[PDB]
């Protein structure tokens, strides 16, 4: 009667034969990479055909947008980050040619999709959005997200936002703390809301903050259906995929157990949930996702990548352009 998917995430350069039994469940959906598990491109590429070779209707995502946190380094041009392409005059176009980039690179690698751009705003509070978020004012960094996304959609790979409805002002980290925002209602339609309803026309994927706002909802907007369903669905015309954030960090104890903490997710309208760095709690997941019979969202397959990405995307204009684009403003390597 309900659906629901789950996102695993793996410890090593090649896949254990525990890895390989526990792909195998239905309602696994996904799997995110990170720097434990990337050695060189060619390695990527067939760690996804053996991932591939055992499901080929997963999707793999990548914590890729080049900033403080690139996954993907060697054999991969530096990307700027998105604070450093405010500053420069034409930033509407450097933001097509950076999403363009990033996206078709790690297309031709093997992954899906890359969880970029963030659509935060820089108001010098949170330190996890130093220089992740685009700019301060909305609709600057509305424009500059909807043409980076306007790259990737050019390149074939569907873009996720983050953090809905804003992590930008909350000036506690959701890694290791739990941040809480006391901001109006009000407030939030005027400030840091601005860039989601911009793009959720434009959008195919989208990732809640754990950040609690005592004004809306007492549980994290990753857990309320007063902000995925009342205010998201209901109110701000977004229909795409709503990707759980990580539910293994803190932050999001706020309902208890591992297990506990996929279904207030799913009660709450999230399509899929995301569970990392821990096995075990996933373990516990994808058991409690089999009880309830999860059915895999008819909306996930959006977000595979269709990208016409070969070895071929280093003989191409675009590839050219952008480049020597990015490599004016002092950018990329
Ligand atoms: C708030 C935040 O930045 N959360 C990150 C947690 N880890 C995920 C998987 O790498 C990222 O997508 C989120 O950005």
């Amino acid at each position: 009667h309900m659906q629901g998917s789950l996102m695993l995430d793996i410890g090593g350069t090649w896949l254990t034969a525990e890895d390989r039994q526990i792909l195998r469940h239905p309602e696994v959906g996904g799997l995110i990479i990170f720097a434990r598990n990337i050695e060189h491109p060619a390695q990527v590429r067939e760690l996804c055909a053996a991932i591939r070779a055992i499901r080929p209707d997963l999707l793999l995502a990548v914590d890729q947008e080049g900033g403080r946190v690139q996954r993907l380094r060697q054999g991969f041009v530096r990307l700027p980050a998105m604070r450093a392409i405010a500053d420069n005059p034409n930033a509407e176009e450097l933001a097509e040619h950076c999403g363009w980039l990033m996206a078709t690179e790690v297309q031709a690698v093997g992954l899906d999709l890359s969880f970029a751009p963030v659509l935060d705003l820089d108001h010098q509070r949170s330190a996890v959005v130093g220089s992740r978020a685009f700019e301060g004012d909305p609709e600057r960094a509305a424009l500059l997200a909807g043409a980076f996304i306007r790259g990737m959609h050019a390149a074939g790979m569907a873009a996720t936002g983050k953090h809905f409805p804003g992590h930008g002002w909350a000036e506690a980290d959701s890694h290791v703390a739990i941040p809480e925002d006391a901001r109006s209602l009000e407030e939030i339609r005027r400030s840091d809301l601005v860039p989601f309803a911009r793009l959720a026309g434009q959008l195919d994927a989208l990732m809640p903050a754990h950040v609690i706002y005592p004004q809306v909802d007492p549980q994290p907007a990753g857990f309320s259906r007063r902000w995925l369903q009342e205010i998201l669905r209901g109110e701000l015309k977004f229909d795409g995929v709503i990707f759980s954030d990580d539910l293994s960090m803190a932050g999001a104890h706020v309902v208890g157990d591992a297990a506990s903490r996929i279904e207030a997710a799913l009660a709450a309208g999230c399509d899929m949930g995301l569970v990392c760095n821990d096995r075990a709690s996933a373990e516990l997941a994808l058991a409690a996702l089999q009880r309830l019979k999860v059915t895999p969202p008819s909306r996930l397959q959006r977000m595979r990548g269709k990208g016409y990405a070969n070895t071929d995307y280093r003989q191409q204009p675009r590839w050219l352009e952008a480049l020597s684009a990015l490599r004016a403003a002092q950018l990329i390597d």
